[PDB]
């Protein structure tokens, strides 16, 4: 049933410079169905030399883009737009093949939230003032250059779309490395910027590995700024490789986000939209509230209802539109959630519902059961450690000052969810979790917010005017208008 | 004739937690005047035991001084402010003593500029916005947490300032590694902010060596953001020794400043405010314009004039009022300097005046000649690296599109310099110096003006309301006002 096609012409090349060329290495990356574990398609595996041929065509576009008017950008910009909202469907069959996202899940919210960030860096060039005059000293906001651009798989166009975007808004000339797990929609993507009308060498795409191709670019000493949305690992070892160049080092990593329902919150309307939240994209997601932070003498309660909203949970085929949750993503994925379960078994939680096993019925593909675990000590592993798949903890608190300090404690701060009746003191809360993100009763998603992280989950915020200033140096022109007498 | 004493009961001691505390360790570090090469002092040597006492006591107060208002935090800044104009003939004595400043450069600026810093953060609190409510998203700006500063000798209390007045008024709580060329006006800083009342814990020095007690800083588990102003080598070492922990990494390094005057300049009345600009602080400033780009046909006459000024720079004892110039700063960084200029004689520079050697008249004490080398090509050591000493290069172009692309001919970024009749002119050209800060016909220095570098002289920016925003986070609490329906 799913309908996307590789284009085979290229699959196995990059985009360099305005055309799909071929890469210097013959080493292909094969890709996998998450729902049936099949090869599907191969990509090229880039070395070192075509990260060079990246950097210099970005470099090289780097003049003409960033002398280019904002209003005239914009309108490149604008027409990516357009052109992501006329393929969406083919994007969103792109995604689901690669990472096994719901078909449901990609065309309602895996392409329209990436289209989102784009028309936010398109009407935000309408009225940012690149120029600032203070007196007789002026502020001139400048792209800071070349640019790399590493993401994960698990909202693969969205992602791209956070970094891009601003990027390209701000003047910037940028080269890509997408997940090698999910190459497929990054494919799409560029052949979209092409068609869009994007001067050569202002967007380039190399696949491969994260050490090889990723490292290259960490070190690369042409190479002005480097922003990744990925693993500590991984950020860690790029910010390492970045050093010596003094790069400008943007990074989106882990996060164990806190839920915290106050006691008079309306726990049987709150505690199902947590655990749909907990489990959105199959748990595949940073930001996730995977730490539901509830009353003590209201935990039984709570499990039951967690327990309830689990069960009618539609995991299965993602051709399916009725499909709620589908596989995830691929098999190493797979493997470590199983690992995580296991071992929250072993250290004694209470296994309030799901398990280990594939779940039943699909065992083919990589389906995972969404899984509950309850009387959750803040020291155990699968409370302190991100996992990536749909399991939910469940902690107990005896009073506020308490909850807080359940939901702070921890070396990540990504995201966190407050549920209260009184909004004084829901806020309140709120501005006491070390979070980039605070949400309070479940509000929409927001395109102009910061994301990011406090502590351990990052450096730098993407979205909105906050995303953008991410792909600006400040330059002060002092003297810019003689003094007095 | 120097009248600074040092505290010896304080000596040796540690400013931890509201007292000084004996250091862990037994180690002494010495102290040199560069003026006498005497050894007029001790201080003690930190261990990683110590960065821990002082790390706990800027954690266990950070609850306090966050938690108390911007108003009262800006009271007790303004005091620090007072203490410091009340001071500042004591402090001006222990900045010559320690690293040989010119008494005069150092009642002048060296203390003066320091002030303003404590000043402006002062200010910025009775105005600055923690707060911003976008409709549903509100946007609050958090103290980031506890802070590593680390500072260079050049500029000892002004570098000092620079970070620790926007850190303490953010509401961060922060423990500084003052360099160990330049401790005693640190030992006197400490002093002053806690006869300022700053709460204890809120302010900690530790002196020692940079790898040993600057690296526990960068590795700790416990600090959330760390601020180095130091060489590029040093500056590396830290962020690869902050990445596993994700901190927040702000860096101010190296620089090779381009001076570039246009044609229309006047340049009877211009060179010399360069070469003077250049040997500010005898050239020990990251910023110095020690590249000045002038037209070919134009070199002969800027020649003479360069040997004209510098030859009329009083170099001698920094205890007399008159000398303009005082020692590099310590036996070491005068040998590099003397190295530099050796390798600049080897590699065919002209020597328009200077050279190696000691002053004649000032064998004793680090006295290094004003030197400028002409006819300077930009692929020579000494047009390519930092000497931070009196050197001063001097480079022809036959075009101003040249002259721009020499100016930016350089791994450096942090500041630039534009001489110029055409004031139109001269801004555009400034726009295309890829530079923190460019600077037309020598205005005034401005406090609010965000200083920092482009490429491989930093990231982040210091001063003004931008070095302030260096220490706060960035939340979004959205659904902060429920949405309509
Ligand atoms: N904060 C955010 O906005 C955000 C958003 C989405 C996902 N994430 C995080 O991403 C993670 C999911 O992705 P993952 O764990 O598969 O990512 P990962 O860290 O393993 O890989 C991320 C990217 O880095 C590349 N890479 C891997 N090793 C590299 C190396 N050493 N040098 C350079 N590049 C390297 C990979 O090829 C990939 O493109 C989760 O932790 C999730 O929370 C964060
Ligand atoms: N950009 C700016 O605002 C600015 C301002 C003043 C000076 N500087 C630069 O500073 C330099 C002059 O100072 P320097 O060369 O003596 O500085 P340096 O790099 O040798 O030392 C700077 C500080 O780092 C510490 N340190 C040394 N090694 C360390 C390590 N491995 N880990 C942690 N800390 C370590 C030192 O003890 C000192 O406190 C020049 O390059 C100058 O341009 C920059
Ligand atoms: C409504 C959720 C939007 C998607 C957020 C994904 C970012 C976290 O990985
Ligand atoms: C007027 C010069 C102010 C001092 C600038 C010092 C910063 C560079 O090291």
């Amino acid at each position: 049933l799913n309908s996307h096609r590789v284009d085979p012409h290229t699959a196995q090349k990059f985009y360099i410079d305005g055309h799909w060329s071929a890469p210097l290495s013959p080493v292909s990356i094969a890709v996998v169905n998450p729902a049936t574990e099949e090869v599907v398609a191969h990509v090229a595996s880039g070395s070192a030399a075509d990260v060079d041929r990246a950097v210099a065509a970005a470099r090289a576009a780097f003049a003409g883009w960033s002398g280019t008017s904002p209003e005239v950008r914009a309108q490149v910009i604008g027409r990516i737009h357009e052109l992501i909202i006329e393929r969406k469907e083919e994007l969103a069959q792109a995604i689901s093949l690669e990472m096994g996202a719901a078909i449901s899940s990609a065309r309602a919210m895996q392409v329209p939230l990436a289209a989102e960030h784009v028309r936010v860096a398109r009407d935000l060039l309408a009225t940012y003032r690149f120029q600032t005059v203070e007196g007789g000293t002026a502020i001139e906001r400048e792209p800071i250059g070349v640019c790399a651009l590493i993401t994960p798989w698990n909202w693969p166009l969205y992602q791209i779309t956070a970094k891009v975007a601003p990027a390209i808004a701000a003047g910037c000339t940028v080269v890509l490395k997408p997940s090698e797990l999910s190459p497929l929609s990054a494919l799409l993507f560029a052949q979209l910027v092409h068609d869009a009308g994007l001067p050569p060498g202002v967007f380039n795409l190399v696949n491969g590995s994260g050490p090889e191709v990723g490292g290259a670019m960490a070190a690369h000493p042409d190479i002005d700024m480097i922003s990744i949305t990925g693993s500590n690992r991984a950020g860690a070892l790029v910010a390492q490789a970045a050093a010596p160049t003094v790069k400008r080092v943007t990074q989106e990593l882990g996060g164990k986000s806190p839920n915290i329902l106050l006691p008079d919150a309306d726990f049987a309307n709150a505690v199902p939209p947590g655990v749909m939240a907990a489990f959105r994209n199959v748990g595949q997601s940073a930001s996730a509230p995977t730490r539901m932070i509830v009353p003590r003498n209201r935990l039984a309660e709570v499990e039951a209802l967690a327990a309830q909203t689990a069960g009618t949970i539609v995991v299965g085929d993602p051709q399916l539109e009725h499909t709620v949750l589908g596989p995830i993503a691929n098999e190493a994925q797979f493997h470590r959630v199983q690992a995580m379960i296991n071992a929250g078994i072993c250290e004694g939680a209470k296994l309030v519902c799901g398990g280990p096993g594939r779940v039943q019925g699909h065992e083919q593909g990589f389906y995972t059961r969404p899984t509950v675990f309850s009387e959750v000590d803040s020291s155990m592993r699968i409370a302190r450690e991100e996992i990536f798949g749909p399991v939910l903890c469940l902690i107990a608190y005896d009073t506020i000052d308490e909850a807080v300090a359940i939901a702070n404690d921890t070396v990540y701060g990504l995201g966190a969810h407050v549920q209260g009746q009184d909004l004084e003191l829901a806020r309140s809360v709120a501005s006491r979790i070390r979070a980039g993100q605070v949400h309070l009763n479940y509000p929409s998603w927001n395109p102009m917010a910061p994301f990011g992280g406090y502590k351990r989950s990052g450096n730098g915020r993407e979205y909105g005017v906050h995303g953008f200033e991410e792909y600006l140096e400040t330059k002060a022109i002092v003297g810019f208008a003689p003094a007095d007498l």
